[PDB]
This record gives C-alpha cells, structure tokens and sequence, in this order.
C-alpha cells in the first residue's frame, strides 16, 4: 500500500520525467515507505522539520540537512508545507496529520512539478484520516 502510494503516485511520469526519491514518514521518523533511492535521513533532521512546522522559520536559518544534503528553505504554508532547494534540484515536505510526504528532485524536474506531486497526496491522506 504505502509502496504504491509512493511508487504509483509519488513517482510518476509528469510531462516526461519521474521524481528522484519519494518517501512517506511519520511525525516520528518511522519510515512508512520510500523510494529505493531515498536517503538515510536522521531522526533529528526530522525533529527540526517538526520544529519549524510548529514555529515557521527556525529551520530556515540553519537550513534543512537530511538524506545527507543540506537545502535552502524557500516558501511553504507555515505549519503545513516546507520547500527546500539545492541548485537545480531541491526538496518539499508535505506534512500530513500523522505523516510527512517528501520529494527529492534534480534537473530537468521543475520545483513546481515536485510540489504538484508531494502536495498532491498530502491533500488526500489528510482528508482520509491522516
Ligand atoms: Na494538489
């Protein structure tokens, strides 16, 4: 299930190019499911994420390092979304009521495109019980 909710949604052929590494995680790090090529985040990298969600910004200063790489926060619904970017590619963290969707991308996949996707599911699960 999670591995379809990810490999059939979180990693589709928009326009003509898949994403890079999707992953759905709990508000605690518990890795519900994730792409084969998703990066070993860190229970903390995650805790920070949660930190900013309650109080926007706080992450942004130091940036978001996770899956190893650091990202430059950008713009997102304070308490609901968070976007990060590193050159061509970047990341997005859709926060559900119990989980957090996540997408990683690199050229030629526009940040826009990523959004569309991570944010897509997020809507769903939210209004479905999570
Ligand atoms: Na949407």
């Amino acid at each position: 299930s999670w591995q379809t909710y990810v490999d059939d949604h979180l990693m589709c052929d928009i326009d003509g190019h898949r994403l890079t590494a999707a992953a759905i995680i709990g508000h605690d790090g518990s890795v519900w499911a994730q792409s084969s090529s998703f990066p070993q985040f860190k229970s903390d990298e995650v805790a920070a994420v949660m930190k900013d969600f309650d109080e926007p910004g706080s992450l942004a200063p130091t940036g978001l390092h996770l899956g190893g790489t650091k990202y430059m926060v950008i713009q997102g619904e304070p308490g609901a979304v968070i976007r990060g970017k590193k050159g061509s590619g970047g990341i997005t963290v859709k926060r559900t009521g119990q989980a957090l969707i996540i997408g990683i991308y690199d050229e030629p996949l526009t940040p826009g495109q990523c959004n569309m996707i991570v944010e897509r599911l997020g809507d769903y699960l939210l209004d479905q019980g999570l």
